[PDB]
Parts: structure tokens; sequence; C-alpha cells
DNA sequence: CGGGCTTCGGCCAGAGGTCGAGGGTAATAAGAGAATTTATACCTTTATCGTCCCATAG
């Protein structure tokens, strides 16, 4: 599927830094992961007396 | 052969992390009427304490 979508078959490629703008020496893993948000908001946890 | 004497088995007590966070649920039916006490309400009587006139001591 990856090689069909013109993406690296290993699923990894070298990213560019966001501040210095220099490529990382080794390639990292990037992809779209289904992230959740749980009902543990800090808005309901912050108390102070 | 009864008797101290050790040991064992059944029975009960106590103790089991902390700190959050949220939610919910928490408990009813004799009337009559007689009687006794108590808080209330008005009123009078005595003392009390605020109040000022007056003689006097310096």
């Amino acid at each position: 599927m990856l090689k069909l979508a013109d993406l690296p078959e290993s699923g990894q490629m070298r990213l560019f830094d966001g501040r210095t703008g220099n490529q990382f020496e080794r390639p990292t893993t990037v992809g779209y992961m289904y992230m959740l948000k749980l009902n543990h908001l800090v808005d309901d946890k912050m108390h102070a007396r």
C-alpha cells in the first residue's frame, strides 16, 4: 500500500527541523494516528484554596 | 491410678495504600376532649435613680 501511494516502503523519511531547518541525520516515523481526547480535562482538575 | 502438665484444636478479634474526581440517596398518621401549666396582658405599688433648689465653708 505504501509503495502504491508513492511513499517510502519503510514508512520513514528524514524530517526537517522546525527551528534550525536542518535535516535530521536519521529518518523518523511519521503518519496519521487516531488520537483521542479523554474526559480528564485540566479545566475540571485545577483547584486552589 | 488420679493428677499436674504440655500441647492441640476450636473460636473470636483485628487489620488490611493514598490522594483525588464525579454522580446519587438519604426516613410517617386516632380523634375527643379534659386537664394542667405557661406565656401574656393590664394594672397597681413600691423603690430607684436621674434631677435640681438651697445653705454653707472657704
